[PDB]
């Protein structure tokens, strides 16, 4: 019932210090929606934090489109800039919008990670959907856009998604969530985080259901088992036949909106939650390590599964059974596929990342 | 956010079913306040349960004395009862009051213990404090009895406090309450319990600081390492020389107020907590258990300590430090010093009480 600023949860997980993304680039994916500048300043301004430049950039005809409506689109845009920007000041942020289509949806993606001017290093990815609900055709094309993404030397962070194991299909079955699901994708689960002063007090999975939402999490059906993800305790998936598949999330953050972030929305404060706040989130993590690398760190997935158990906060309680009674799936020891390998621990992190 | 009713919280520590504590005596040590037993009796009506005998008992001229205090002495009473009362109603009550006195404390218990008439098999305690605040006659005395209710075939369970680890004592030190302290004494902590249909979704340390209560627990400086206790990686205290101590608590149920129990006080229905409200649960739960055994447990610490771990539902997650500072202490993989082998799953420990 303690709403955080993204300043209280970045010392939580703390974040390196005296960091602020100076010289990077970060691209915001928005398939509808628009930000209110005004409200931006408004917000950084009350923070005592030097806003960020942010540019638009229009995918297919879309544009910078907010009209003032009480919940919905422009909740979507404000709230990354304004979390991101929170965290990684020094940061740039560009903003592709392009139209709510999976042809809209993959040209923003692709015209990022190819902007000649712009050069985003993060791409933080909100919009998700159950991955077998997407088409052949889309997932081999947006799964391709993202291993070019990673060749190209970019990291891109995605939501897991916010309604628990089953992720939205009443089918009776588990789904994970796409772009989530995808390899070359760092996937973000959610968290309900308990701090108190730079400290973490404690930290469960996020599971409001049976109504109020849950962190995504499971065992892919599309995606085999990454080399990556051998020796993590991955489990088959929870579905008859229960074969091996790509486990999801890798990391996790707070999403808990009682436990969430204090924004403003359309010019008036309010707190939201969500797996779509914790991309973001670690996007000005991502941000703040490429500044004191010199490098973008691209690609993350392989090096945080082989980097010591002590980079990360694992979480062990808690589960992502919006329904509460087959409780699938459940956190433990390691990885799980609620919490992936928990959150991360800024300073150990950025230390693992450095050279020897 | 959400509050459970006595037998909510059961169905979740999943309490032996088609018991009731028929058969069975419950003493209540009480050190003032009183019981209004209209309030009672509506209390147990609208929980469908019938209510259960209630006897009271002067010791050293003391009485059932309420008169109607907005909060304090009235709401200690009744409490017990009705938690008690609402998982046990076979069970017969003996409320022994007497003055709030070391003298009337003991003579209280000698009492019970002895009662040639209602023969209590439980005796539940909530009044404590800190264990170096008691004078060495007292407390050889109090431990003294204790050590006399466990040869006399009594068990007899102590809430272990609501001011974290420190123990209400500003000395810059970790202190553990008394009676909680005593190894003839069932200790216990306190939980946040998430539950959701007879099913724990999650169950972490109960923290409330820096303001509203912590639970209680850590190592004894008075009493000495148990035998029963050596296998349980119980740490040495936290204070400066940091000897070997009997571990505290053994047992942690929910004593969280915001996720806490459906009472009436004084006629008007509120939600409360603390580790006060625990005793009376887990007694009702031996009361239970006495019942299919055909005997007393008596003594069960001993017992517990080498029982399999499925038999509890471990705490892994949260800390007893109220400030959230040292984090001292805290919890993890099986014994801790906040919540001790854990919440306990009734049927399982019936199953291990039952011959083989
Ligand atoms: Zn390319
Ligand atoms: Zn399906
Ligand atoms: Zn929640
Ligand atoms: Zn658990
Ligand atoms: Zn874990
Ligand atoms: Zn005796
Ligand atoms: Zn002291
Ligand atoms: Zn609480
Ligand atoms: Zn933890
Ligand atoms: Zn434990």
């Amino acid at each position: 019932p303690t709403a955080y600023t993204p300043l209280d949860v970045a010392q939580a997980y703390q974040f390196p210090e005296g960091l602020d993304g100076q010289g990077q680039c970060i691209a915001i994916i928005e398939l509808g929606g628009g930000y209110d500048e005004a409200s931006l300043a408004q917000y950084f301004a009350s923070l005592g934090v030097p806003a960020p430049q942010v540019v638009s950039v229009s995918v297919d005809g879309a544009s910078n489109q907010p009209t003032g409506d009480p919940k919905g689109p422009d909740g979507e845009v404000e709230l990354d800039i304004e979390v991101a920007g929170a965290l990684a000041p020094g940061a740039k942020f560009a903003v592709y919008f392009a139209p709510d289509t999976t042809a809209g949806f993959l040209d923003a993606i692709t015209t990022a990670i190819h902007d000649p001017t712009l050069k985003p290093s993060v791409v933080s990815i909100s919009w998700s959907g159950p991955e077998d609900s997407w088409t052949s055709a889309a997932i081999a094309a947006m799964n391709r856009a993202f291993l070019d993404a990673a060749a190209l030397g970019v990291t891109v962070l995605a939501a897991a998604g916010d309604s628990g194991s089953t992720g939205g299909e009443q089918d009776g079955l588990y789904h994970v969530h796409f772009p989530a699901a995808s390899p070359y994708v760092l996937a973000c689960g959610g968290t309900r985080l308990v701090a108190s002063g730079g400290r973490i007090a404690q930290e469960t999975v996020w599971n409001d259901g049976p109504d109020g939402g849950a962190t995504g999490g499971g065992v892919s059906r599309i995606f085999p088992l990454p080399a990556w993800q051998e020796h993590a305790n991955v489990p088959p998936s929870a579905n008859p036949g229960a074969s091996s598949g790509r486990g999801v999330p890798d990391l996790a953050g707070n999403a808990d909106p009682a436990t969430g972030y204090e924004v403003v929305i359309d010019g008036e404060a309010t707190v939201i939650g969500g797996t779509s706040a914790v991309a973001p989130l670690f996007a000005a993590l991502v941000a703040r390590i490429n500044q004191k690398l010199g490098k973008a760190v691209g690609y993350l997935n392989p090096t945080l599964y082989q980097l010591p158990a002590d980079v990360f906060h694992d979480i062990t309680e808690g589960n992502n059974d919006i329904a509460n009674r087959a409780q699938i799936y459940q956190a433990g020891p390691g990885w799980d596929p609620c919490t992936g390998l928990g959150s991360p621990i800024g300073v150990r992190l950025l230390q693992a990342l450095l050279p020897s």
